[PDB]
């Protein structure tokens, strides 16, 4: 049974009857008609609303986190998949993998109408990139975001407020290890890493970069993924975030990412190497510093480089101290936020020194990421 | 009478004739087919379109301004609301209800076809929020813009450029009391109240917020909604900003935002109180200070704390001046951008003054908002 | 042959027959029925997916650069482009028009299937705004970008990094001109030319703005489009960007869209009057100093003003120096990144000198614009 069509130039001069159906033969499409406007009603190719995402609540994320370890997904979620339809009419659990201290999970909703968290980023366990559709994600912290201003517990358990999805996430390139700060910017749950080419810039058990430690070289700036820095400079840290898309934080963004610590406390002996780790010698544990939004280490740990300049100047004369791409003048120093282990009372959310150049570098000074909060 | 089906494994492997339409019973939609094409062209289902709003200048908000108290939704806006679609082929008059001066409005598309504003932020009067689909926005000010440099009127009018719609609107959480500096940002219409928390930052004939009434205390960073902070330090009003999704203006926006306003002049006596209200003992009226975008007491009645560092430092030693959250060490002085009413000739749109540590509070300095333009 | 059919009403509690197809008369669709949901299943209409563009990688540009003077559509690519569906199963060459160095062009996807590149930004010759629909487009370079850190050639090609499409792009107001820096954020191919309100911000071989030829007056700042600003006062400069949606950079991101310049170098000579030629009296040819990214005279042809204010303090007294707009105190040095001319051995990509007052103008100061990238 074959229907009445024509291409689109015979369908803009033809006025069908009123609940008259024909097929537009360019477009493989139908037109649905009502004996009066020339050219009728043409229908949508699926083809148009590949990839759409249709949440109830566009100014919250997709998912509720319903315990420690389990969350779901929320009614009126609609989701476009291997060319099918997925919605969810009520709130539905998401089905979960076995849960790993300071592991990042990605969400999937699958053509089979099943929804479901994975270690996996291309796709989950039983299923391939092309039935199943990565939505979002969040971080299973090693511990509890902070209740007061008394950082969190050990208690590994998904941090809530790093729960992204693909219209309601960092803007960074890739969204893992990020949380959502007061629902205004996203901010790196721990401090960088040496290893962030691999690791990304927030990683879990992993040795921290300072001046004793540099990062490894950018591979975008001439870095060939073996090679580190020279140092720990100000400029190789901005560097590497903008390698990740990301950026140092200014006071603002510090003062927010940092509430919940334990203020005016530091951790104490002689160093701090290792993210979501007591320091060496540490009089206070790890999780003491861990802020509201599960920012872990975000104060009286290492001092994080700012994007912000200001107070004491280095000298004025034309300075060549910028690993050889030019001289400053009269250079205010970088902003140091949030103080290091060896900072005793001075530590703390507000936290602030500005005295040291950003060609220098020392073993407690590295790096904290954030950037934009996007709502699609 | 019932069509040809089949599951959509089924529909794979399977060419229909050129006009022939089945139906796929998985995905309970039609599927044209072409003689040659296995699988045929599926059509899309309404579902994954809900949402959907299509202007035909995204580059400009969807409504015009025709007069003090008139505004039309622009030819070729596409909107669907509740399963149906609406669209105006051309220029179509917004019904408005009684406007007063200094409130937000709403701007609804019905799915009977019709347009209004209203006061509520939910529905409009006689409609649902399921019914009613809220797709932007406006004030109505006080005064107009600045025609020149030397400020504006007060009648009471439509702000042209603080109409926003939801793909072309500020970043912040809420977009109400917010106008479009030159295409490139918004600002808040007027300085930062103490009652925030229920007003939003920017709200008309309200008590400002400054050293001698602190605004209330964040519910975000410790607050109970009844607390304000122990003063108008500038860590404080940073934080409410970043409660609300804002920022405090660096000197290039607040430049362009306080442009239009009376240069070199300052409102006089003893006191600024009120916002969109003369100052007291003022000897000049408040909407000298308008600018052309229509930012009310843009200059001249209060500093506005800037979200920059720089000028005169304090002492270099760790000094616990932050409200308990750390020391800070040679730390720059906040800008403050704008002047103040005891400023005499020295206000206006480029008045800066790095002199007052961010620590410090004093009755002439409270804040205005600010965030990034958004273009989807 | 008409179909069976009711409004939206009398749908609302009809039931039809597995397979059954009726037409919902008021929404001029056709609705697909299952024999058991009251309501059945409502198709989209194509109104609702006007605009529609989608790309099988949404984190990459929706085009490849295949030669110096080639480039393709990618795979997976759908458009929406007068009420029809044009979608490239396989990378696609664009069809390319003769092309010119330091030109811009726009890429089309046509109604018809096709799709080129034009030097016109509204159409493309042989086609109308309504059957050709603008996706992006490309920067056509005077010379290649930098391989290593000496700088790049004068062969003219596509600058690959300056590909843009309308999910993929700077936030600027105008995308033309523009390259992005490691995927980051973009910049300004060229320093701002006099003549920014006819040309943008960004052109090849026109006269460049400093203290010795100060930009056009913004129109948007109550400029007439003749009038230029009396002087090169990091203020103007600052107006400028504004207009056009951009600012001016910060240190983190000089660093970034200046690294692959040959550093530690500048032009030499008494002067650099022209974008993308070599300067007076040069010593070197404009070519040394080309980025990776491909922005041009990157470091030690002219200084930009930055963002960023440190350094050295004007006067602890209010200064009335902003061209009117009222008086500093304790006024902090803008930033000036890059090197000019005559800096010799000082200029690069962290070239940085902190003592110039934003009041002040200098021939060897110009300005660089930057803007957020935008992935949507
Ligand atoms: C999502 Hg399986
Ligand atoms: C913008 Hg990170
Ligand atoms: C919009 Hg009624
Ligand atoms: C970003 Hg406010
Ligand atoms: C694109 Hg013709
Ligand atoms: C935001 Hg330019
Ligand atoms: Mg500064």
């Amino acid at each position: 049974v074959q229907f009445r069509g024509g291409t689109t130039a015979q369908h803009a001069t033809f006025t069908g009857a009123a609940r008259e159906i024909t097929v537009d033969t360019d477009k493989n499409t139908v037109v649905v008609h009502d004996g009066a406007t020339a050219g009728g009603f043409p229908l949508a190719r699926h083809d148009l609303v590949k990839t759409a995402f249709i949440k109830a609540d566009k100014s919250a994320v997709a998912f509720t986190r319903t315990g420690n370890a389990t969350a779901s997904i929320k009614a009126g979620t609609i989701v476009e998949v291997n060319g099918k339809l997925v919605q969810f009419t009520a709130d539905t659990a998401i089905t979960m993998p076995a849960l790993t201290a300071g592991t990042d999970y990605a969400i999937y909703v699958c053509d089979d109408g099943t929804v479901r968290a994975d270690s996996n980023f291309s796709a989950p366990t039983g299923y391939t990139s092309t039935t199943a559709r990565k939505v979002g994600g969040f971080h299973y912290a090693p511990g509890s975001n902070a209740a007061a201003q008394a950082g969190g517990n050990t208690t590994a358990q998904i941090n809530e407020y790093s729960l992204w999805d693909i219209k309601f996430r960092p803007a960074a390139l890739d969204p893992r290890g990020m949380t959502l700060v007061a629902g205004a910017f996203w901010a790196d749950i721990y401090l960088l890493g040496v290893n962030h080419l691999t690791d990304g810039t927030s990683k879990y058990n992993v040795t921290i970069a300072d001046g004793s430690a540099s990062p490894k070289k950018s591979t975008k700036f001439g870095g060939d993924g073996s090679a580190a820095y020279s140092d720990g400079a100000w400029y190789n840290f901005a560097e590497v975030m903008t390698h990740h898309g990301k950026r140092l934080p200014n006071y603002n963004e510090f003062q927010a990412l940092a509430f919940g610590t334990t203020e005016a406390t530091s951790s104490g002996g002689t160093d701090v190497p290792t993210t979501g780790v007591n320091g060496t010698g540490a009089t206070s544990a790890w999780n003491i510093f861990t802020s509201k939004w599960g920012v872990v280490q975000a104060s009286g740990c290492l001092w994080t480089w700012g994007n912000e300049f200001g107070g004491v100047n280095g000298a004025s004369e034309y300075t060549a101290n910028t690993g050889g791409r030019g001289s400053v003048y009269a250079q205010p120093a970088a902003a140091l936020f949030g103080g290091n282990w060896s900072n005793t009372s001075h530590s703390g959310s507000r936290a602030a020194l500005w005295y040291v150049g950003p060609s220098n570098s020392f073993a407690g000074i590295g790096a904290r990421g954030v950037c934009d909060h996007l709502i699609l």
